[PDB]
């Protein structure tokens, strides 16, 4: 059931559809707090020929906007590239397709770099079990718990 990038058993077509941003984590906290550019709430993922298209909402100064990005599959294993507040490279850490997906993303901008990890669900919320598994991976990638943010407890622009 656990389809990683490290197995290469990743049927990317089954990621298609509606998703919700559940937890977000970054070793550069500023970016996922209010008005952070990575405090984005996913709505949809569109699987294309060698790219993934994401629809996000974001809240800048009290207003939700919706925007879309298309990420291109790069030559490297499981990696994707997309341009957004810098250059972003990301991979799918782990997913079971019809409940959760975890992403690992690195952003380069002005010579600075940070890590971002996201937990998406097919429902507005996920169980504790999955949130805690996600937290373990964050810690394994050197993002400590004070830089993990459960979004299910905040405005995610659902309304």
């Amino acid at each position: 059931e656990e389809a990683s990038f490290e197995r290469g058993n990743l049927d990317v077509d089954k990621l298609n559809g509606d998703w919700f941003s559940i937890v977000v984590a970054s070793d550069k906290r500023e970016k996922i707090e209010e008005n952070g550019s990575m405090r984005v709430f996913v709505q949809h993922i569109d699987v294309l020929e060698n790219s993934l298209g994401f629809t996000f909402r974001i809240k800048e100064n009290g207003v939700c906007t919706e925007f879309s990005l298309v990420a291109d599959k790069t030559a490297k294993d499981g990696e994707y590239f997309v341009e957004y507040d810098g250059e972003n490279t990301f991979t799918i850490l782990k997913t079971d397709y019809d409940n959760y997906v975890m992403f690992h993303l690195v952003n380069v901008n002005n010579g600075e770099t940070f890590q971002l990890m996201e937990l998406y669900g097919r429902t507005k919320d996920l169980s504790s079990d999955i949130k805690e598994k996600f937290a373990k991976l964050c810690v394994a990638h050197g993002i400590t718990r004070d830089n993990i943010i459960d979004l299910t407890k905040t405005d995610r622009c659902l309304q």
